[PDB]
């Protein structure tokens, strides 16, 4: 059901990333460097296990979890929340949660590319992945 998600993929565009650090509270200088960093992510399965991995020269993160099954997750931007993934209409539906917040990460792959919309709050930010072989 996850499969056409799994590989290496690489950031090709970006819109309004800025805006949506900006509503999580991360700082001017971490979001100047994030705004210059293109990201490298890898999702991988074994089994019913899924593994997330965001590479960059700024941060690294890495994130293992069953589908529907919530776990704890420590953000990019040092947030403690707890998070579910979920395939939603063949879209992979990522929620966070900590403090009464919400923010969601919703991959889907509109014309072999990975579109990632992040929200939070009203930001809206729009991150397109393209595929490494
Ligand atoms: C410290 C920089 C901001 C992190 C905000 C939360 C993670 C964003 C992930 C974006 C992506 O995977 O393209």
């Amino acid at each position: 059901m996850v499969d056409a998600f799994l590989g290496t993929w690489k950031l090709v565009d970006s819109k309004n990333f800025d805006d949506y650090m900006k509503s999580l509270g991360v700082g001017f200088a971490t979001r100047q460097v994030a705004s210059m960093t293109k990201p490298t992510t890898i999702i991988e399965k074994n089994g019913d296990i899924l593994t997330l991995k965001t590479h960059s020269t700024f941060k690294n993160t890495e994130i293992s979890f069953k589908l529907g099954v919530e776990f704890d997750e420590t953000t990019a931007d040092d947030r403690k929340v707890k998070s579910i993934v979920t395939l939603d209409g063949g879209k992979l539906v990522h929620l966070q949660k900590w403090d009464g917040q919400e923010t969601t990460l919703v991959r889907e792959l509109i014309d072999g590319k990975l579109i990632l919309t992040l929200t939070h709050g009203t930001a809206v930010c729009t991150r397109t992945y393209e595929k490494e072989a």
